[PDB]
């Protein structure tokens, strides 16, 4: 299947709200540390105003706070979900399975990653480094992808549909039951680890 739309959506999605792009790959290693990241502290890492901060998080609105006001989940998050991702001995989270694929080489880590099929309830749990997945359980997981949509809420429009899956035809089975998700493809979680790849390589040239 060819991926280009839904890299470009994505893209799209980041590039939509100037500085979004530049603000992920700092926040997201910031939140690999597994405690709760103050707009302050976010805005001196940066080296941004406030007001910049608080508008591209404003964007932002699936973001996720603490009761503090500290952002806790941005894709990857301290609160818990169906996506396990696991650094160090550090037990984190992510909003999708294409996230915890995504993540790695942002990070500069390798993630252990568990979730269930979306379909069956059976465990499903792989190692992702930042070029490589290996000890893919079982070998013919899949992931779900949609498109991105324009005006809506990311982790709704987006995240909650892309699953994983023990296998391309219990995927392809479960697919065919919800035809009406925009653009909804199954692919194996090898094209899905590539898609995260060349979404990386482009976020890594947007970024100034």
């Amino acid at each position: 299947m060819k991926l280009a739309p839904y890299i470009l959506e994505l893209l799209t999605s980041v590039n939509r709200t100037n500085g979004t792009a530049d603000l992920l790959v700092p926040l997201l290693r910031e939140l690999a540390k597994g405690r709760p990241v103050s707009r302050t502290t976010l805005a001196g890492i940066l080296d941004w105003p406030a007001e910049r901060v608080a508008a591209v998080l404003e964007q932002a609105t699936s973001t996720e706070y603490d009761k503090d006001g500290n952002i806790i989940g941005y894709g990857l998050t301290l609160r818990e979900t169906s996506y396990v991702f696991e650094i160090d001995d550090r037990r984190l989270y992510a909003w999708c399975a294409l996230d915890t694929l995504i993540f790695p080489a942002l990070i500069g880590r390798t993630a252990r990653v568990s979730s269930h099929c979306a379909a069956t309830g059976a465990p499903v749990s792989l190692t992702v480094s930042p070029s490589e997945i290996q000890a893919v359980e079982p070998a013919g997981m899949a992931v779900s992808l949609v498109l991105p949509q324009e005006a809506a809420d990311v982790r709704q429009s987006f995240c909650c549909h892309v699953h994983f899956f023990a296998s391309v035809p219990t995927a392809e089975d479960w697919a065919s039951k919800h035809q009406g998700l925009e653009g909804l493809a199954i692919v194996s979680v090898h094209e899905a680890f590539g898609l995260g790849q060349e979404f990386n390589r482009h976020l890594l040239q947007t970024m100034s």
